[PDB]
RNA sequence: GCAUGGUUGUCGUCAGCUCGUGUCGUGAGAUGUUGGGUUAAGUCCCGCAACGAGCGCAACCCUUGAUUUUAGUUGCCAGCAU
């Protein structure tokens, strides 16, 4: 229930480019500018009620969702909603086997906590050198990857990622587990994957947000 | 010793040889173990459909180079003379 306005103003009608699109999203078109393709917006709000509506049927039950935000211009907009909205998500690479290999991952997240009482209760260090460099040294790598991720007990329910060309993985991963996926869609993006799709730019920094926030939105509506 | 246990040599103290769970391939198989740097070394980092681990590397062991305590003879001799 976006208007038209705030739309236009952040800049999401903004395209690629007329050599880099993807035929599949011919019928989300509207006019050819100078050289970029421009999203027809009265598609989007039908689009974005969608998915505005469906992602707290999933949440009904106090769910779970997952944002995978690793392009450059989305770490922040994925960080801040979820921890804004109380949920979880991704800013650095998307480790591959996240979902299907999630067994062997929840043993490195053990390992990860396994270290955290190791300087809340036990001891400091317990060599010099070993301990001081080989021990810390491991939670900054390990804490970058999985970081915002630790508090998830199984899989997801709902999936939410911002440039599905770019998070391929994450797309294919949740295919094969059978999870529904919304996201959005650029002009050279594929929708035939995708269940919810969001035609809109993704590039536009000022776009992002206007989204991906308004999603946090329909989530903490029902989890009161 | 071109039938064998053994016991050995040289490549070589070179840095390699593999496994579990995932993923790609109809399939034998592949990935991890490739790419950019770095190191004595798949040593270590960054980047990637991989995430980890085992035998190898390094460490544990012996000897030399500084030092504390302990025990002072058959070793040592400053304080004392002989
Ligand atoms: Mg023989
Ligand atoms: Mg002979
Ligand atoms: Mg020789
Ligand atoms: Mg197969
Ligand atoms: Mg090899
Ligand atoms: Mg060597
Ligand atoms: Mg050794
Ligand atoms: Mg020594
Ligand atoms: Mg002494």
């Amino acid at each position: 229930v976006i208007s038209m306005k705030q739309l236009l103003e952040a800049g999401v009608h903004f395209g690629h480019q007329t050599r880099r699109w993807n035929p599949k999203m011919k019928k989300y078109i509207f006019t050819e500018r100078n050289g970029i393709y421009i999203i027809d917006l009265q598609k989007t709000v039908k689009k974005v009620d969608e998915a505005f509506n469906f992602m707290r049927e999933v949440a009904s039950d106090n769910g779970t969702i997952l944002f995978v935000g690793t392009k450059k211009q989305a770490q922040e907009s994925v960080r801040d909603e979820a921890i804004r909205s109380g949920q979880y998500f991704v800013n650095h690479r998307w480790l591959g086997g996240t979902l299907t290999n999630f067994e062997t991952i929840q043993k490195r997240i053990q390992h990860l906590k396994k270290i955290e009482k190791m300087e809340a209760d036990g001891t400091f260090e317990v060599l010099p050198k070993k301990e001081v460099v080989l021990l810390k040294k491991e939670q900054e790598k390990l804490e970058r990857f999985l970081g915002g991720i630790k508090d998830m007990k199984g899989l997801p329910d709902a999936l939410f990622i911002v440039d599905p060309r770019k998070e391929r993985i994450a797309v294919a991963e949740a295919r094969k587990l059978h999870i529904p996926i919304i996201g959005i869609v650029d002009t050279n993006c594929d929708p035939d994957e995708i269940d919810y799709v969001i035609p809109a730019n993704d590039d536009a920094i000022r776009a992002v947000k206007l989204l991906t926030a308004k999603m946090a939105d329909a989530i903490i509506e029902v989890n009161q």
